[PDB]
């Protein structure tokens, strides 16, 4: 007698990793709904129905009696096809089913922050699911069904508009590398008794983000009792002052200025330098004079500041801006933070020095990895991508290949030379990188352990950033280096990259 114009869900598009491994799959579920006007005519059936739904007898009865005037209530949503058909087989008057779609995340917490999740209505709410919701969602259809005066659906009349399925999306993530990264970062936090962390791996030639993992994390298939801290995609929303990890870009500015050469010597004695009301301090007051490579190895704040006064902060600012520090990544990720790299018309001495040793700016882990990928790719910046790319993108030469090559060699000495971060070495390969201690001024002042590098030195393929938040187990400045080593070793092997430092493995 009556007529209703309901909808037909679209099969939400599959999300895969770059090799086609499934990251988010739309699966069939059965939702049960009732017409209370019909249920009210079969009350002797309610206890059996209530038990099949895992509901208390009297509470289920109360719920039906409270809604007896309606023609529609939900009984349960998202049952497997088998469960739904099993309740339908009870032949309870007024109980109906509809088949919907529901996401399943086969890798669970391993890639939770990148992929995000959907609504109970299959709508993208976080991460890629949100950002690409238009691509993934498709277009629903339109169905028609007739009803009586009691609201009883008599017959499905026809189908009006055919649903249109969403489109497949292949991410840049390599799930083999994501597992390695997720496993090693997690083990690292437990061993150092750390709070949170991030690890980013990217292809320096294509800009593809091959892994992006954070701790803590969560299972998107089971979001009960979910803590807000666990949902933060720290690689893109946690901002910090990168500290010594951007001294290599101060150096690039120096070697590009025409005024400095690697063999130059800077006097750092006595490990401090006064500028007005401020005092610059070196951790290693062991040294009196350092060459340019030694300044990075010892992480001399005094040394890099003296270079900065000579070349000027503008030259340093320009390199840091051009490699993407505190600049929009273009990834358009939900909640992504851009940081801050403030310019000045005139640079005072203090602001000059603090920029040079990495406290005059705020960045994300993704930006820091992008910047190291520019240095690794022989000075050529390529845009970041969260999706698989089919051609090497056009890059921008932001650092001359000669300077990039020199600084590459210095960072390789940072890892390999005496007194350097030896725990960063990758067996079988020549790796290069730089360690640092981050700072997020807030009222608070959090300290993070950072390592950023790339490999292999002969033809760099991937860049990596490891962030470990305030390790409690407190010489923690070199806590991230061993994570870089293990993950870089596993990544190079998984990507079939030929070793260039035998004998080591």
């Amino acid at each position: 007698r009556s007529v209703r114009h309901i909808a037909i869900p679209a099969h939400r598009g599959l999300i895969t990793d770059r090799n086609g491994e499934p990251l988010a799959v739309s699966t069939p579920v059965t939702t049960l709904w009732a017409n209370p006007k019909e249920l009210m005519t079969a009350k002797e059936r309610w206890p059996q129905l209530a038990a099949a739904l895992g509901q208390d007898t009297k509470l289920f009865a109360d719920r039906i009696e409270q809604n007896a005037e309606r023609e529609f209530i939900y009984l349960v949503r998202g049952l497997t096809p088998e469960q739904g058909e099993g309740v339908i087989a009870l032949k309870v008057p007024g109980v109906y089913s509809i088949e919907e779609f529901r996401r399943f995340y086969p890798a669970g917490e391993v890639v939770a922050h990148a992929v995000g999740f959907t609504d109970v209505d299959d709508r993208g709410r976080e991460g890629i699911e949100l950002a690409f919701d238009e691509w993934l969602a498709g277009v629903p259809g339109k169905r028609q069904v007739l009803k009586d005066r009691r609201g009883r659906v008599i017959k499905d009349v026809q189908v009006t508009k055919n649903a249109k399925p969403g489109k497949t999306l292949a991410l840049s993530i390599d799930l083999r590398l994501q597992y390695l990264a997720h496993r090693e970062l997690r083990n690292a936090l437990l061993e150092n008794g750390a709070k949170a962390g991030s690890l980013v791996i990217m292809d320096v030639k294509t800009g593809e983000i091959l892994a992006m993992t954070n701790q803590p994390t969560y299972n998107p298939n089971n979001r009960r009792n979910l803590q807000p801290a666990a949902m933060r995609n720290r690689a893109m929303i946690d901002v910090f002052e990168p500290g010594s990890t951007v001294k290599p870009f101060s150096m690039s500015a120096a070697l590009a200025s025409g005024r400095w050469k690697p063999s130059d010597i800077v006097d750092v004695y006595p490990g401090t330098l006064q500028i007005g009301r401020y005092t610059i301090r070196d951790v290693s007051r062991n040294s009196r004079q350092l060459d340019l490579t030694g300044i990075l190895i010892k992480s001399s704040n005094v040394g890099i500041s003296k270079i900065a006064f000579d070349i000027g902060a503008e030259s340093i600012y320009s390199v840091m801006q051009q490699v993407g520090l505190g600049q929009d990544t273009g990834l358009g990720f939900p909640g992504e933070r851009v940081g801050n790299l403030p310019n000045h018309r005139k640079w005072p001495k203090a602001e000059t020095a603090t920029l040079a040793y990495g406290y005059g700016l705020s960045v994300t882990a993704i930006q820091l990895a992008h910047a190291y990928a520019a240095l690794a790719n022989d000075g050529k910046s390529v845009p970041l991508s969260m999706t698989r790319v089919d051609r090497v993108p056009d890059g921008v030469q932001v650092i001359s290949p000669e300077v990039a090559s020199t600084v590459q060699g210095m960072l390789q000495q940072v890892v390999e030379a005496q007194g350097g971060v030896f725990r960063a070495q990758v067996p079988g390969y020549h790796a290069a990188g730089k360690s640092g201690t981050a700072r997020k001024v807030s009222r608070e002042n959090a300290y993070r352990s950072l390592f950023a590098g790339f490999a292999p030195a002969t033809d760099p393929r991937i860049a990596m950033v490891v962030v470990i938040d305030e390790p409690s187990k407190y010489f923690g400045g070199l806590v991230s280096a061993p994570v870089f080593s293990k993950v870089m070793a596993g990544a190079l092997r998984l990507m079939n990259v030929p070793p260039d430092n035998l004998p080591t493995a």
